[PDB]
């Protein structure tokens, strides 16, 4: 039962700062305002330790299969080729990809009816409020 609160469909609902996430994390011009227009869905399953977490809109489909603790390298939507991470920590998805020598962290959590995604890289966040679809 492990993650059962996050198991679902989410839609995205709020952004903030999410412009400014991305050019912390290097992400050009052209992806930043395509990625920023995008409203994904957010997919997660769990099927014994493997948990999937799926995101889906018009910018890009991505998906991620883990185990908590075990690394795994993940390219992200902005095509970076990263080393992930993902532990849960206090209830919290703690998400940590690592590359070139930078690193970034994805903490998501449920409050109330909510799912909160918090980005950070460096001393920038970007908070997503996403609702059950
Ligand atoms: O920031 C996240 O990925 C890092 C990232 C951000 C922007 C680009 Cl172009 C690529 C990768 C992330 N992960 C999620 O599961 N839900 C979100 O809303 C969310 F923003």
């Amino acid at each position: 039962h492990m993650c059962d609160a996050f198991v679902g469909t989410w839609k995205l609902v709020s952004s903030e700062n999410f412009d400014d996430y991305m050019k912390e994390v290097g992400v050009g011009f052209a992806t930043r305002k395509v990625a920023g227009m995008a409203k994904p869905n957010m997919i997660i399953s769990v099927n014994g330790d493997v948990i999937t977490i799926k995101s889906e809109s018009t910018f890009k489909n991505t998906e991620i299969s883990f185990i908590l603790g075990q690394e795994f390298d993940e390219v992200t939507a902005d095509d970076r080729k990263v080393k992930s991470t993902i532990t849960l920590d206090g209830g919290v998805l703690v998400h940590v990809q690592k590359w070139d020598g930078k690193s970034t962290t994805i903490k998501r959590k449920r409050e109330d009816d909510k799912l909160v995604v918090e980005c950070v890289m460096k001393g920038v966040t970007s908070t997503r409020v996403y609702e059950r679809a």
